[PDB]
């Protein structure tokens, strides 16, 4: 392998690969006690997205009064994009929520069995390409 390894890029080992289900169940309980007004959201790059950057931080405490629009703004900031680059957030593997939906409602309806809320980001072009194969 003579390809250059960009050591700036974080490993995309996923959160569910780093800790067991039983660990995550307790992790949720602890983090919710520590931050009772925050929704604990795991945000990762969609496995098929290769143009948008990888974020160094994937574990987000999101204020429970904001809507998805506000969360999108936060992620776009961390990613450092233009109004020409954009993404969708795919929640819990299969929901694409209107940006007006309160995050508290997304948590109640879409939380994982382990108690965390999981999202992946990709451009609509990536998602469209993947759906079109």
């Amino acid at each position: 392998d003579q390809e250059w390894y960009d050591a700036e890029i974080p490993s995309e080992k996923t959160f569910k690969q780093r800790r067991t289900f039983e660990q995550r169940v307790e992790d949720v309980r602890l983090i919710r006690e520590q931050h009772p007004t925050k929704i604990p959201v795991i945000i990762e790059r969609y496995k098929g997205e290769k143009q948008l950057p990888v974020l160094d931080k994937t574990k987000f405490l999101v204020p429970d009064h904001v809507n998805m629009s506000e969360l999108i703004k936060i992620i776009r900031r961390r990613l450092q994009l233009n109004a020409n680059q954009a993404f969708f957030l795919l929640v819990n593997g299969h929901s694409m929520v209107s940006v007006s939906t309160p995050i508290s409602e997304v948590y109640e309806s879409e939380k994982d069995e382990d108690g965390f809320l999981y999202m992946v980001y990709a451009s609509q072009e990536t998602f469209g390409m993947k759906l079109s194969v």
